[PDB]
């Protein structure tokens, strides 16, 4: 895995990895949430509670489908001036989608937001049917995947390199041992069982090197064992593969430092070759999530952290903390 899986990926994009995976083992870099979509207000304000900006900023294109967007619409994801003026400055881009959906076939999505669902319970929407020419959920993931690669293709025009992170959380809690209802998962691309979402990824991956994109670092994000392997099956039957995977992520709310060393060593154990990232953490209802230099020291070392917005938030005091810690980097550390 020393070289992108893009056999393509453009003179920038294999920097980033070169440096990425001389970070790897030795320091962990500091990341932060855009406040909801596409902006890096949070960052932000880390800079104003410490001095110092999170390395990688992430923007979702959750909203890519609303209409009217523009300067005085809801959101406008046309204008890539918040992503280029964090690389402009020096951070690092990373980006995902909360791939939304209509509610329903007879649903027009609105401009402020309105009309979106994203699992069973908010959509009709069928995963096994966004692949099937000529249903209306492959009319709009065709459409809609065509506009995050136009974005994408802008930012690349542009000299941006980034972290992508598609598809995420896909298994939820459908590895759940025993069956039942419940153990379900949470996102519509996971909700037809593994072999479908391994055709969405691999198609996603296609069509973009197909595009001509060429200047992504590809992050799959496990669910483990979901935090209790005597429960949950793992999801490895999910995994992409090795040739559409760059980096292993996973998503961690309110764990210690000893559990993420557990949670780490585990995705290190099973994807030897792969670097294992943080790509989500936070605070959940009754405890935080662990200092950064208190969860390296106790073997966590994955390559980036990354907070959530809004209640997962970790709060202030945590974060002058986490961005005086050594370990961590932070922007103005990344070339100096």
């Amino acid at each position: 895995g020393v070289f992108l899986a893009d056999a393509s990926a453009n003179d920038a994009a294999k920097k980033l990895y070169k440096y990425l995976r001389l970070v790897y083992g030795n320091k962990i870099l500091s990341g932060m949430m855009a406040h909801v979509a596409w902006n890096h207000d949070e960052a932000d304000k880390i800079h104003v509670l410490t001095g110092k900006y999170p390395a990688i900023n992430c923007y979702d294109f959750i909203h890519i489908a609303v209409p009217n967007q523009g300067s005085n619409g809801w959101i406008n994801y046309n204008d890539i001036t918040p992503v280029t003026e964090w690389a402009d400055a020096g951070g690092i881009v990373s980006l995902m989608w909360h791939f939304n959906v209509p509610q329903n076939e007879n649903t027009t999505i609105g401009a402020d937001g309105s009309g979106q669902g994203i699992n069973s319970s908010q959509t009709t929407f069928k995963a096994s049917h966004a692949l099937v020419s000529g249903t209306w959920e492959n009319k709009f993931f065709m459409e809609q995947m065509e506009n995050v690669a136009n974005v994408i293709l802008k930012l690349q025009d542009a000299g941006i390199v980034a972290l992508w992170r598609p598809f995420h959380e896909a298994a939820g809690n459908a590895t759940l041992k025993s069956g039942a209802n419940w153990g379900k998962a949470w996102f519509w691309w996971g909700e037809d069982g593994p072999d479908v979402y391994k055709q969405l990824w691999h198609t996603m991956f296609n069509y973009f090197s197909n595009k001509g994109i060429h200047n992504l670092i590809w992050e799959w994000t496990s669910q483990n064992y979901n935090g209790d392997s005597d429960i949950y099956n793992n999801d490895d039957d999910w995994y992409p593969g090795d040739a559409y995977v760059d980096i292993i992520g996973r998503d961690l709310y309110g764990t210690t430092a000893v559990q993420q060393y557990s949670e780490y060593s585990q995705l290190k154990g099973r994807y030897p070759s792969k670097m294992i990232a943080l790509a989500e953490c936070g605070v959940n209802n009754s405890t935080i999530t662990a200092d950064v230099e208190q969860a390296w020291n106790a073997g966590a070392k994955w390559l980036n952290f990354m907070p959530w917005y809004g209640e997962s938030m970790p709060s202030d005091e945590w974060w002058t903390k986490v961005m005086n810690e050594n370990v961590v980097i932070t922007r103005d550390e990344i070339n100096q």
